[PDB]
């Protein structure tokens, strides 16, 4: 397509450093580099409680054209 994949997008999360606030998400349909920064999730998260999910959580975003490829925005969580 011509520029940004789509809204409103389920995929998988990993890799997420707190302490630059960065992280990817690997694009479920081909693959796809989705590079999604703290600035662009929902909300407030604070510094708390362990168990949610764990690895490979799953969100909701936005895959929008961002520099090579695609970012991330409009971005929740699991609750």
């Amino acid at each position: 397509m011509k520029k940004v994949i789509a809204t409103k997008v389920l995929g998988t999360v990993k890799w997420f450093n707190v302490r630059n606030g960065y992280g990817f998400i690997n694009r479920n349909d081909t693959k796809e580099d989705v590079f999604v920064h703290q600035t662009a999730i929902k909300k407030n998260n604070p510094r708390k409680y362990l168990r949610s999910v764990g690895d490979g959580e799953t969100v909701e975003f936005d895959v929008v054209e961002g520099e090579k490829g695609a970012e991330a925005a409009n971005v929740t969580g699991p609750g």
